[PDB]
């Protein structure tokens, strides 16, 4: 903008900048519908300030339900209201009634939803009350308030009392509830963690019994109502002074588990009552919120407003029941909570606050350049809510890493952010700082970022057609139990049939009812999958409406993922003695060491042992036993493909056991962990598995700590404590840290299976409880999956194993492959392993396709096609052709493009031909991979396949398929245009070098190679391809041969 020409010509004045702010929402909240009454979301377009009576702010906002740029709708907060911080471009709902006509909110009238779809807990806007930025820090570093004792108690109690007001509040039965509940795994567990005494806590919980009684004694008597409890209670309903009486009649529901489309808000109401409220002669009964609270007898702020959103969560559910109830267990005293509009006002606007700070994470400072993490709200100046934070370290370690001459930021503060951060360097903040602004951007993703309007909004059939919206089912067979939170439930549908569709046995599920009224409810996952019934377990048991009741089951995104690798990162942050070890070795890439062999490296009854162990090895991998071995710091091991890091890692197993070593062992996956398990068992070494048993693999099952528990009926924290001493070796998943055997447990060694692909703060997890780590991997192979473009960009796929593999010291590289032929090998060797890899013998090496009855086979198909045809056919069947690439390019063979996925149905069709073909030349199914870059293409050749009724191939792409092989590998590329669009995707060496590995006797591999040569990983295996002349043109699909295909 230089010339007074510029200046004049850059004046603008609304249509692209409309549009660009449906983009914005976008972003944030995908497919946000936008709607009228009672579950209204409006777009922002417009936000100002102004003057009224004087001096007076309001805000003046221009809103609209439809996406039709004339339908704007004026709105005015005033008061406090005219501060909630909505920009232009933000999904609002306006709870304060209306639609009809929404103008003017104030004080004493209507709410504002600042994103209405991010649904937070009441306790955490509760806890912002006195800290907001203690709230937000509390939302995204969870574990950071560690389970106190006190929690322990607290859960035990609730739970004694839920039990309690099903049956009866007689002493001896309280002491029975508290005997048995005191016995629950669950518990023992907790007691376990905090190494606490058994016996000591059921004393502690004794003593709040006789409240119980009391309690029960005066509001649950059953009597004249003259002589229940005598108190104010201040409705709405009308007259709200002079006194009345509470009868508590039953409790209703407990754990009633709540989601507010409407306010923004979930919570858990503790206990749900039937309560008679007795007016002179006269009584009102309602059904109300009570929450149940361990402490201390505050009837703090933040109690009572936990109730009053208890009220508001209610309204999902039924009607407004305009008061809840304060138990406080510890003296059995009952206070009423009302829901004052000041108090519903007061928290809805503090609530928005938390949901922006919740949102506004990562800063452009101009709307397109490099990324910031956005500031959370500043350190507060009430020294006294400070002093006993927990999220202190957090606070401290935030400030730090991320701030700004400036700070005026209290100076009592300013002291303990330096004494609780002086251990940290300037390296290890930079690294915490970049590693949550990854973190932060991959779980802002547009992916992970989804609403349950689908839920809520849009009904039952609409939505199965696809994704998955089961819906239109009933229940009646008896609710079993399982353990605690985990009610196993059957249903089906009204009448008779009806389908299925991406729904599978295992599935992540939301189990709300047919209205809107039961949204929520419980959440679970699927257990069988009938397509007469379903059977899914789930966290409520649900008797309490039967027969009437229609329920919808539907899919589900977390993201909030986070929450686990922010934790290893604070925990990395942490001065502690291991934290230091990891940051030097891993911030600081300081050098690993090894000692030099001597005679007693390994204890002397060891050795035999050991000798035997390695003499099953190949070289290499003796050579990476051996640096384990050496080690002093870590061992990273090069698992190239075919390799066997399965036999290999289990080999490393019974070394170290042999050597009399406590190994944690984890991986990925359930998959990877519970193969090297299966080999362990085979040789007889013991192990304990920790996890859910229903992820853990059939035979490995036994071998679990839910399982052991329930077989052996562990009723004892000394029997529990003794099952987790039992075993030396203790096998999890990465994500299964939190485990309380870490609380009270560390080992020689960790080791992590398939750690190339562990996203970097992920595998830092385990690493904390071992004093040397190895990590297995292939940084050849897949990557960690990063999906946003800048957080890839700043080095997010950088897995840990990659990381550390700058120190050649600690690496070592197996080489000897046992899965492909030399001809399939000599390929991934030119183009990936610069030669590294070897045959495992002469037999892996000579190996060409099991294919029993090529020979009837090549007559059937000779019936429509040719002889005179061989060119392709005879050279792509023939197992001594082991590699062999099929060029589409003289029949045409385009790319198909619909809304972001690419498909090509001339090679669908031609691969589907192709495998049917090698069934009947005698090769099983089974032993048969398809493999596409396209997610999309990957439905048409399963079609096709079931088309063919030939369905019993897996067709995926390259990530469903690591460290698996097939004896026969076919590969449609599906990339084949004019010479334009060019994926980011064909690009990838890696995911290429994953496709050319899969294969033990037969690659077979289908594409354009006009269009492919364009991808340098493809335009490298052309080259290879042609020197061994392995390229085989396919003739027009006009010729004798390809004509009845297509
Ligand atoms: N030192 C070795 N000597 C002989 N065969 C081996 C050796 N290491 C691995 N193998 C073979 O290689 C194959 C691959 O190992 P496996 O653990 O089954 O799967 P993967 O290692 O591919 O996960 C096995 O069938 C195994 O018999
Ligand atoms: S420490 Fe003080 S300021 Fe830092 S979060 Fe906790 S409360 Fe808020």
């Amino acid at each position: 903008m230089e010339p007074l020409d510029e200046l004049d010509l850059l004046l603008l004045e609304a249509v692209p900048r409309v549009e660009l702010l449906r983009k914005k929402a976008d972003a944030l909240f995908p497919e946000t519908v936008l709607s009228r009454g009672v579950d209204n979301r409006y777009l922002v377009l417009a936000v100002e300030t102004s003057q009224n009576e004087r001096g007076a702010e309001e805000k003046r906002l221009h809103v609209t339900a439809s996406q039709d740029r004339e339908h704007e709708v004026l709105c005015i907060l005033r008061n406090g209201w005219s501060s909630v911080p909505v920009e232009p471009g933000d999904i609002v709902h306006l709870e304060g009634d209306c639609t009809s006509e929404p103008w003017i909110i104030d004080d004493d009238f209507g709410y504002f939803i600042l994103y209405p779809d991010m649904m937070i807990s009441g306790t955490s806007v509760a806890s912002s009350i006195r800290c907001l930025r203690r709230a937000v820090l509390s939302e995204t570093f969870r574990g950071s308030d560690p389970a106190t004792r006190q929690m322990l108690i607290g859960t035990i109690l609730h739970e004694v009392f839920q039990k309690a007001i099903s049956e009866s509040f007689a002493p001896e039965r309280l002491q029975e509830l508290a005997l048995q509940t005191l016995r629950e795994v669950r518990h023992l567990k907790e007691m376990y963690r905090l190494n606490l005494s058994q016996d000591e806590i059921l004393c502690e919980v004794e003593e709040y019994l006789p409240s119980f009684s009391k309690w029960a004694e005066d509001f649950m008597r059953k009597g004249p109502s003259s002589e229940f409890p005598q108190m104010q209670l201040s409705l709405p309903s009308d007259g709200r002074s002079s006194p009345c009486n509470i009868e508590v009649v039953k409790s209703l529901d407990i754990e009633e588990s709540i989601w507010s489309p409407r306010f923004g808000l979930k919570g858990k109401i503790d206990v749900t009552v039937g309560v008679k409220i007795h007016r002179d002669c006269k009584m009102k009964y309602k059904v109300m919120p009570l929450e149940l609270k361990t402490g201390k007898e505050s009837n703090s702020i933040e109690h009572r407003s936990q109730v009053v959103l208890y009220t508001l969560l209610s309204q999902e559910r039924r009607e407004d029941p305009e008061a809840g109830w304060l138990l406080y267990l510890k003296t059995g005293q009952m206070y009423p909570v009302p829901a004052n509009h000041l108090d519903k006002r007061e928290l809805l606007k503090l609530r928005n606050w938390l949901a922006a700070s919740l949102l506004h994470r990562v800063s452009r400072a101009a709307p397109g350049e490099e990324a910031r993490l956005s500031a959370l709200p500043q350190i507060i100046e009430e020294e006294k809510t400070c002093k006993y934070c927990s999220q202190i370290g957090n606070c401290a370690l935030y400030s730090r890493a991320v701030e700004e001459d400036d700070a005026s930021i209290p100076e009592a503060m300013l002291s303990k952010i330096q004494e609780e951060t002086r251990h940290l360097q300037l390296a290890h903040l930079k690294y915490f700082s970049l590693w949550c602004l990854m973190l932060t951007l991959e779980s802002q993703s547009k992916d992970n970022r989804k609403t349950h309007q689908s839920i809520w909004l849009t009904p039952a059939s609409e939505l199965e057609e696809s994704g998955n919206c089961v819906g239109n089912l009933v229940r009646t067979e008896p609710v079993s139990r399982v353990c605690d939170g985990q009610y196993l439930h059957n249903f089906q549908r009204k009448n008779g049939p009806m389908p299925a569709t991406n729904l599978m046995a295992g599935d992540r599920i939301i189990l709300s009812g047919e209205e809107r009224k039961l949204f929520a409810l419980s959440k679970g996952y699927v257990k069988k999958m009938n397509k007469a019934a379903v059977t899914c377990l789930l966290d409520r048991n649900l008797s309490t409406l039967p027969a009437t009741t229609v329920f919808r089951l539907d899919r589900e995104e977390r993201h909030g993922d986070i929450s686990t690798p922010l934790g290893n990162l604070s925990k990395l942050m942490e001065s502690t003695d291991p934290s230091k070890r990891l940051r030097e070795l891993i911030i600081d890439f300081r050098e690993p060491q090894f000692i030099a062999y001597l005679s007693s490296v390994l204890p002397h009854d060891a050795k035999d042992t050991v000798a035997n162990i390695l003499k099953g090895l190949n070289k290499p991998q003796r050579q990476a036993m051996k640096r384990v071995l050496l080690s002093k710091d870590y061992t990273l091991i090069v698992g190239m493909p075919g390799t066997g890091k399965t036999t290999t890692i289990c080999a490393l197993v019974r070394i170290l056991s042999a050597c009399g070593f406590s190994v944690l062992l984890t991986s990925y996956t359930h998959s990877a962990v519970d193969n090297i398990l299966l080999k362990l068992a085979k040789f007889k070494v013991g192990f304990l598995r920790l996890g859910q048993s229903h992820k853990v693999h059939p035979d490995i099952q036994k071998f679990t700590e839910e399982e052991i528990c329930r077989s052996r009926s562990i009723a004892s924290l000394a029997h529990l404590e003794e099952l987790y001493n039992s075993h030396p070796i203790v096998a999890t998943t990465c994500m299964g840290i939190n485990h309380p055997i870490f609380s009270r447990k560390t080992f020689d060694f960790c080791i992590v299976d398939e750690a190339s692909q562990i996203s970097q703060p992920v595998c830092l997890g385990p690493l904390f409880f071992s004093r040397r780590f190895v990590l297995v991997g292939d940084h050849q192979q897949l990557p960690p999956l990063v999906v946003n473009r800048e957080a890839r960009a700043l080095g997010m796929s950088e897995s840990l194993f990659k990381r550390l593999e700058r120190n050649e010291s600690a690496v070592v590289q197996l080489t000897v492959q046992y899965r492909m032929n030399r001809k399939i090998m000599s390929l991934s060797n030119k183009l990936t392993y610069a030669g590294k890899l070897e045959c495992g013998s002469d037999r892996v090496a000579n190996a060409v396709l099991a294919l029993p009855n090529l020979k009837d086979a090549r007559l059937s198909l000779q019936l429509y096609a040719d002889y005179s045809d061989s060119p392709w056919l005879a050279g792509v069947l023939e197992p001594d052709n082991p590699v062999c690439f099929l060029n589409t390019d003289k029949v045409p063979a385009p790319e198909q493009v619909e809304n972001g996925g690419v498909s090509n149905v001339t090679e669908a069709r031609l691969i589907v031909f192709l495998t049917s073909t090698f069934i009947k030349a005698g090769c099983s199914p089974s032993d048969i991979g398809v493999i596409a870059p396209y997610r999309q293409q990957l439905r048409i050749i399963s079609d096709l396949l079931a088309r063919s009724s030939v369905g019993m191939v897996e067709v995926n792409t390259v990530d469903k398929y690591q460290g698996r092989d097939k004896s026969l590998i076919l590969v449609s590329f599906v990339r084949s245009n004019e010479d334009g669009t060019l994926g980011e995707l064909l690009k990838d060496w890696r995911r290429l070098n994953v496709a050319l590995t899969r294969a033990k006797h037969k690659l077979i591999l289908l594409g354009s190679v006009s269009s492919l040569k364009r991808f340098p990983p493809l335009g490298t295996l052309f080259d290879h391809l042609n020197a061994e002349q392995l390229i085989l043109d396919l003739p027009s699909r006009e010729h004798e041969s390809l004509s009845h295909i297509l």
